[PDB]
């Protein structure tokens, strides 16, 4: 009768339990909102000044036509469409900030160190900083200066990666959306959407490609290359995935949010001699260290740490009763969280001083001394294990296994084992780039996303990359979509015979791979970017012309905005799973799902039915093979 | 029916759009019926997909929280946060061009160096030499590290001196100090993404700090640079209102808020070429006015004469003898393009930043400034010859007025009154001596757009009139500068007509009129200088003076941002429009009562202008007597 909440078993035992608890969750709140404003829903609610609020009307010839100022129903939805490209794009910029700045301050006998330096020399080069006979250390903070600017120079060229085929920047250049520095473009469109400026949709929409452009190429890259010099580049290892990881007799600590810094802390305070006798002085096993959301993503990749569930498993995590610390940073982290630690045991702990949440315990993150601050809070969560409630606790005994860790570096090496010593070239994309020419492999997807009541948790993630594994098409996950696939079973070797087609089935079992890789979180999207960027540069093509697409099955985040503005400019289609606010704006809708396509050769798909999905991507990745002759 | 405006040359031309058969800003207003009242409230979230969402602003019934659990508080502040964070990237896009124009001035070339004295006195600021060395090499390092302030990620910013110590320190201690333009609005988009900040205290505190970076930094930067470009202001005659259009002249409108096309087109009209094509069309010449922001910053430095502000726009147009209106940014009201296709007139849009559909687009080239605005001018003055002289309606209706106030201008006037035996010269002493001695009661800024939920002009000069006649200085910016030019208060003539005893008497002294006109909203900075300078003069922190802000009839973004700087910087701010804060009971104490405590000044929601006089000046008594003044 009521459709079903979600399709994880783990996901549906632990709803039953919090209706028992008379707990409230996301999915009884989406109950509460009833039907949802329709003048919202199609974008065509402007409340960029206090002339209004103003309501134009989404079907054109009837009602209200424009805003008090003249706003027309077409720019009003292009401008909301711009501020949340904007907003998404915001996230990731001060992400990336914040680890160039850990970056700046690493010290060989200090707690931030450089772990990869054959990494750093590469990425040094880009940056154009001297790596001959220097100190690793003198390099990685000339690298974090130079990656800084790209944040907010005013003058000069912005530095983009290497993988950026010639032809896309040339193809931005001409379009008048090569991108400038990345808080630079944030400004540009907040001024532009502001009362009494741009009116043009096409020019709007233009806007926030440039912008979106300072997330993939800039923000998000140097957060993920940044990263894996400090922490380690991702290779490829195993873990448990769903709720069913959290041990009722250890102590169960959950990491939720974005930043890496403060997990990779989390993780070596837990092996402190200290903290692990602390917690056997109160009873338990061990430190079991869980994460959720992209901070789980960015330690299950180095550490193999295990994923407790994705972002609309938040709230059920504590509703197991055996979360006795749950240490949030940023981003993802559901308000209802400090509401529903209320009833249970467990202690919200908020460390960043971006996201501060009313009625929450508040432990700063002090990044002077990281591994000390990162001891003070591990250490409450363990004393936490006091109070907890043993014969309330229900863990359900559902956990699957996965094997991530597949960053380009990572996937390349792997690929080196398909090559012939005589003949085929080393450390090269050229195994993946021959598998897609010849026709072996139809292509290669990206399904990432989020979780949205408005669809089944992890229907449309789990259908859709059924759907194009089964098509021989190779897919590459990240963020919570990522988990989903982790939590059904689909990042296993054997999920190759078991889901994958004729093709890929066979590819999966030369290189010894799972049919769906995980490449890390989304700012890790732009490993994907890097991937998809040296196919085409090997072939001597645009990214347009490559048989790709991207898929967003599942999505709320104006970060998730940013991300497929992102793939669409930089040449690779997108579909999406949940409609954005554009139904209202005529133009809009043809800008984005079609004369796009004229701009950057890819354009923006919506399709809430993933069987159709399926269906259409395949059918437009043959497109562009018949165009390119394979 | 409520009447839309006060000013008689309005409800004519009001009169000629309904037989005209157009559409204006009330029209619109009307059709608008009862706005949401979740969007009003501030309680109707759209930060993510799972939206949109609309909790109760009155607390106990409906709907609590949002789908990710955000409550109506937090709501409420991440929409305040935005538009502070919109306002601020308005005023730094602004700063940010103009900062860049100065990094490319040349002796020879089209934009220069016109005062040197304020660029050697900017350049102590930012640390830069000025000794023995080409004016030019001095300004392109003043612009470089002006530019910094705007994306700089380590060290600290540079703040100009007029702000007090005590007043920097306050910032430190609460954790508001301002960071990188841009960073700082990064900063406020990044919290108020869905799964960030959800505690209002914090949120509007995140804003505050990101308003600081607009009128200490962008729009102070801006004021300064523009001043040593285009020269700084210095009294000057003008008149304001829609009867200073000529029927028998080309008439160039510039409407917007970028100064360099302005002050392009103001050098393109002098061009003998251009005057002969003029004269070749059969015109009288070429009659150059503003409106808004632009227009004051061309009327301040060179006596433009002033069409009309903000609600006037499309009234301009509905005279039928605008040839040309040449715009660049910020409020210019897209039904322009629709209206002028029922007139002869040529709707230009001259930005990439401000596309307007169905506008005749001539980009401004800044690399050939002049020769771009010669051939956009040429443009306007071609289309005079598409007139239809049985269809003009000019009100027979303009007013005189002075302004041209900086900083600057009212020191040397005030001057003038210090004898040459005891008090120093080119300081504010004289205006803090008036203030302390209580002759003058205080000093109330009156700055803001124009509103439809209010009769246009109608608060702007109700509280202007109401505070001169409390002896209460009154200075004003943008649409409430040029509501009171068109009313006449302007002119030294008005003091002894409007103004209490003191201050009647201190405009017969200093030679003044009792309101003075200080430039645009980007000027709003000269108002922080001239308090911070009173402050520093007086060793006391800005809270402490007897000094307030108006916005009477607001609207823009910018709007918030000005009122949170100007509360954050410690003068307590007056607004005629309730912002959408009514549904975030937290929010609605935060910014009418906690902030007191955090800053020394809190906001005061007053609809009738009349009521807000009476607060105004019991405020400014009541901050008197704690100073012992
Ligand atoms: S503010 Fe707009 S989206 Fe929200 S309830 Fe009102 S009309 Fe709907
Ligand atoms: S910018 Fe225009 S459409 Fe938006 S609230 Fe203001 S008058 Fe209405
Ligand atoms: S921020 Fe919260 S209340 Fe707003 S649309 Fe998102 S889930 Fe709903
Ligand atoms: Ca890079
Ligand atoms: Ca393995
Ligand atoms: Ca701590
Ligand atoms: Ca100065
Ligand atoms: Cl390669
Ligand atoms: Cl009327
Ligand atoms: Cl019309
Ligand atoms: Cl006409
Ligand atoms: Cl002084
Ligand atoms: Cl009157």
């Amino acid at each position: 009768e009521e459709k079903a909440k979600s399709i994880d078993q783990a996901t549906l035992q632990l709803l039953d339990k919090a209706k028992q608890d008379g707990v409230e969750t996301v999915w009884d709140r989406k109950a509460d909102m009833k039907v949802q404003c329709g003048f919202g829903s199609a974008g065509v609610c402007c409340r960029n000044c206090s002339m209004g609020p103003c309501r134009v009307s989404p079907v054109p010839g009837k009602g209200v036509e424009r805003g008090i100022c003249g706003a027309t129903a077409d720019v009003i939805v292009s401008r909301n469409f711009a501020r949340m490209v904007a907003a998404g794009t915001a996230a990731h910029s001060d992400h990336g900030r914040s680890i160039a700045l850990s970056l700046y301050h690493t010290s060989k006998d200090g707690d931030i160190k450089v772990k990869d330096e054959n990494k750093l020399k590469e990425v040094a080069k880009s940056f154009n900083v001297e790596t001959e006979g220097r100190d690793i250390y003198d390099i990685a903070h000339d690298v974090a200066k130079e990656g800084l600017s790209n944040y907010g120079k005013q003058l000069g060229e912005v530095t983009l990666p290497p993988s950026l085929p010639e032809k896309r920047k040339e193809l931005w250049r001409k379009l008048g959306v090569y991108p400038r520095a990345v808080d630079r473009e944030i400004a540009a469109v907040m001024h532009s959407t502001h009362i009494g400026c741009n009116a043009d949709a096409e020019a709007m929409i233009k806007m926030s490609m440039r912008c979106s452009l300072t997330d993939g190429w800039m923000g998000s890259f140097m957060g993920t290359e940044f990263s894996d010099i400090m922490f380690g580049t991702p290779h490829s290892i195993d873990t448990e995935a769903n709720l069913g990881v959290l041990e009722k007799n250890s102590v169960n600590v959950v990491l939720h949010g974005h930043e890496p810094l403060l997990s990779e802390m989390v993780v070596e305070a837990a092996s402190d001699p200290e903290l692990v006798e602390l917690a056997k002085s109160v009873g338990a096993d061990g430190i079991n260290l869980c994460g959720m959301c992209c901070t789980g993503n960015e330690v299950s990749m180095r550490h193999g740490i295990k994923i407790a569930g994705n972002f609309m498993q938040q709230e059920l995590a504590v509703v197991t009763g055996a979360v006795d610390g749950l240490i949030v940073d940023v981003q993802c982290i559901m308000p209802a969280l400090a509401k529903l630690s209320k009833s249970y045991h467990t202690k919200f702990i908020t460390t960043s001083p971006k996201a501060h949440i009313t009625d929450s315990i508040y432990m700063e993150f002090d990044e002077e001394n990281p591994l000390d601050s990162a001891k003070k809070i591990l250490k409450e969560a363990i004393l936490n294990f006091k109070n907890r409630d043993q014969s309330k606790v229900m863990i359900p005994e559902l956990k699957c296994k996965a094997i991530l860790g597949y960053s380009v570096e990572e996937i390349i090496n792997k690929l080196d084992k398909v090559v012939n010593t005589q003949i085929g070239p080393m450390q090269t994309v050229k195994p993946l780039a021959d598998v897609l020419v010849s026709g072996v492999l139809r292509g290669a997807a990206a399904v990432v996303g989020c979780n949205n009541p408005k669809v089944v948790q992890d229907s449309a993630h789990i259908e859709t990359i059924k759907g194009l594994i089964k098509n021989d098409v190779i897919v590459v996950v990240t963020g919570c979509a990522a988990q989903a696939a982790a939590k059904y079973g689909l990042l296993q070797k054997e999920a190759a015979e078991k889901y994958a087609g004729p093709g890929l089935a066979t590819v999966c079992k030369l290189v010894d791979i799972p049919p769906v890789l995980h490449m890390g979180s989304c700012v890790d999207i732009s490993r994907i970017l890097d991937l998809v960027g040296r196919v085409a540069n090997l072939l001597g093509v645009d990214m347009s012309d490559l048989p790709v697409a991207g898929v967003a099955p599942e999505w709320m985040s104006e970060k998730a905005v940013a991300i497929g503005t992102y793939v669409v400019t930089s040449g690779i289609d997108t579909w999406l799973g949940v409609a954005p606010p554009v139904t209202g704006g005529p133009e809009v809708v043809d800008i984005l799902t079609n004369k796009m396509e004229d701009w950057v050769g890819a354009k923006f798909f919506i399709e809430t039915d993933p069987h159709k999905a399926v269906e259409q991507i395949v059918n437009r990745m043959n497109e562009k093979r018949k165009k390119l002759g394979i």
